[PDB]
């Protein structure tokens, strides 16, 4: 049967269910309603930055259609809607005065929520740093971002935690380092060889140090003036795709564990066992920043539960470790991808071409997790896949490639849960086809279509699967 013997029975007793989207991804209204402008802003506005030079200002329109969105996910079955807030939206400058059109967008869409019944999941960041916060400070580079996002997450909790139970800090912080500040492809393009100037060796190290001392410190913020009265709770999101050893060989296993320290590991020691992986002690070096015993213990227990984005896998293959000149976080791994075993693809790939449709990196690194970390509560935050640009509407609404990667996504994820890992919800990338960061529209992961032309939604076959499995 279609569902593949899914439901919500097949999940533990209050397992919640829901979708994703991203502030810049679907609000439009970018430069409307007293928004300030956002890094991405700045960035999708440069002509060959993006995809047919396109950018976020309408985006899906949510920012009008919130209503009908809500309507839809309440008509789909889901339990929960994961959004973010655009710090420039309450914060035009990042700091000083409050866009109150911007704060009553926000209660709206909240409020809206609870009354159909959704609980809102909220991430304070995602990708969108005021422009004006990276000119005025540098950004991710300045440990005074610890400062300014405390004070923008403190507003927040004052302003909308009587309501919001759910939150999370910040979406995918390996992916800002990796792609801001070592590859230097997406905002602010720093790298070695970068117009912008930069370093990949050193820079994208500073960054997601900085990106776990300003998690901290808006915690910290949170457990000491509002838990007390507002009984909520604030996690992370962290990215977090599969590495598979290529061969039992001690190389390739331990390639493959490398790797896994580089990517997960990386935030993940440093929020569960207030260190960073041993290994990246021993390669990075005096390039990783060092925690003091008091900033890894604000740093260490810090996240209520880990949010985890999924996607894929790969398998890896090693070598013996070398002395190496530095040059870039990406090196520092000694690791060879690769994408096929016995003559065997890993698995197709979707529209990305980094997204190879592979089930079981779900069970792989939810166990893991499990495993390797004591077992913590753990939200899949984001699970998802594209279709290309330029479909009829009837070829995007029979996705039935989507539909089979959900239901065999899920079946691992429900493997690793029978198994006794703490998950405790999953969440859909995405509600709606939306604007795809360098791919603009040309991604297209909704389980709902959106006709970017006249804006009308659309369910596809995946958001009547959900509406069948979720069924309550
Ligand atoms: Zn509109």
């Amino acid at each position: 049967n279609w569902l593949g013997g899914l439901s919500r029975a097949a999940f533990p007793k209050r397992f919640v269910f829901g979708t994703v989207t991203s502030a810049y991804q679907v609000e439009g209204m970018a430069a409307s309603g007293g928004r300030g402008p956002s890094i991405w802003d700045a960035f999708a506005h440069t002509p060959g930055n993006v995809a047919g030079n396109q950018n976020g200002d309408v985006a899906t329109d949510q920012y009008h259609r919130y209503k009908e969105d809500v309507n839809l996910m309440k008509s789909l079955n889901f339990d929960a809607y994961r959004f973010s807030i655009s710090w420039s939206r309450i914060f035009p400058d990042g700091e000083g005065r409050v866009n109150q059109e911007g704060v009553a967008y926000y209660n709206n869409l909240i409020n809206y929520l609870l009354q159909k019944g959704i609980t809102p999941y909220v991430n304070l960041y995602h990708y969108d740093l005021p422009l004006a916060l990276e000119k005025k400070y540098g950004g991710w580079l300045n440990a005074k971002m610890a400062d300014l996002f405390t004070e923008y997450a403190d507003f927040c909790f004052k302003t909308f935690g009587n309501r919001v139970k759910h939150w999370f800090t910040f979406n995918e912080p390996r992916i800002v380092a990796l792609l801001g500040y070592d590859q230097g492809t997406n905002p602010p393009k720093r790298c070695t060889k970068c117009a912008a100037g930069g370093n990949s060796a050193t820079e994208p190290y500073i960054v997601a140090h900085n990106f776990l001392l300003s998690h901290a410190a808006a915690v910290a913020r949170y457990r000491t003036k509002y838990q007390a009265a507002q009984q909520g709770k604030v996690g992370i999101v962290l990215d977090f795709n599969w590495y598979e050893a290529l061969s039992n060989s001690t190389e390739d296993q331990a390639a493959a564990q490398r790797a896994r320290d580089f990517h997960i590991g990386w935030y993940l020691d440093p929020l569960i066992n207030g260190h960073y992986p041993q290994i990246m002690q021993d390669l990075v070096k005096d390039r990783l920043p060092k925690f003091t015993p008091e900033q890894a213990r604000l740093v260490k227990g810090s996240a209520d539960y880990i949010g985890i984005n999924q996607y894929t896998a790969s398998y890896m293959k090693g070598q013996q470790l070398m002395q190496q000149t530095p040059t870039s976080y990406s090196a520092d791994w000694q690791v060879t991808y690769v994408f096929a075993k016995n003559g065997k693809p890993i698995g197709p790939q979707a529209n990305s071409n980094w997204l190879y449709i592979v089930p079981w990196g779900m069970y792989g690194c939810v166990n893991y997790i499990k495993q390797k970390y004591g077992n913590p509560t753990v939200v899949i935050t984001a699970n998802g896949m594209d279709q290309p640009a330029n479909l009829s509407r009837d070829q995007y609404l029979r996705d039935t490639t989507r539909v089979h990667f959900y239901r065999s996504y899920l079946t691992q994820l429900k493997k690793a849960i029978d198994e006794g890992a703490n998950v405790a919800g999953y969440f859909a990338w995405s509600l709606l086809d939306n604007f795809e960061w360098l791919s603009g529209y040309t991604s297209k992961f909704g389980i709902v279509y959106v006709d970017f032309n006249t804006l009308e939604r659309h369910p596809k076959a995946s958001a009547y699967w959900f509406r069948d499995m979720l069924k309550h």
